[PDB]
């Protein structure tokens, strides 16, 4: 072939009468919401386990603009529930009151701890 191939989108991976194939688990890494923006107006929370999502709190102080979320889940092997979320805010003043102001996870018994970061 000429050499030249076509990168960036992930295509389909077809089966092959070869047999016996290696699995391996992979991490993606996917953001709540929006690419990033402009800092100033993060804030890092941590209280709750894995189930504890990005999208959850970028939702709630949207006015926070810019919205880019992320999250990091904690558990030893399957069974420990405790974690955090990072979330990043991109917009005036206003996403910052968003962080202050505001909790990021509530659980039938469970209140996430929001630091501010600007």
């Amino acid at each position: 072939a000429a050499g030249l191939p076509q990168f960036g989108s992930a295509s389909a991976l077809s089966t092959s009468p070869l047999a016996s194939v290696a699995l391996s688990a992979a991490a993606a890494a996917a953001a709540g919401k929006q690419i990033e923006g402009p800092e100033g107006c993060n804030l890092f929370i941590y209280h709750l386990p894995q189930e504890f999502t990005d999208t959850d709190l970028a939702s709630t102080f949207l006015p926070f603009g810019n919205v880019i979320s992320a999250k990091v889940f904690i558990d030893k092997q399957t069974s420990l529930s405790k974690c955090f979320g990072f979330v990043s805010f991109d917009n005036p003043d206003s996403a910052q009151v968003a962080i202050k102001a505001m909790n990021g996870f509530q659980v039938g018994t469970k209140r996430l701890k929001v630091q501010l970061k600007k």
